[PDB]
């Protein structure tokens, strides 16, 4: 039957770090840069 879970192929990327989604990895990769490093601003816990 579906023997793969695919959608349309909009954004088949997405940022778990945050919970975004975008278009390409490229677009993505770059959003994740600045996600590194993330410091504990109110619960200090990772
Ligand atoms: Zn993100």
């Amino acid at each position: 039957g579906s023997s793969g879970s695919s959608g349309s192929g909009e954004k088949p990327y997405g940022c778990n770090e945050c919970g975004k989604t975008f278009s390409q990895k490229s677009i993505l990769s770059a959003h994740q840069r600045t996600h590194t490093g993330e410091k504990p601003s109110g619960p200090s816990s990772g």
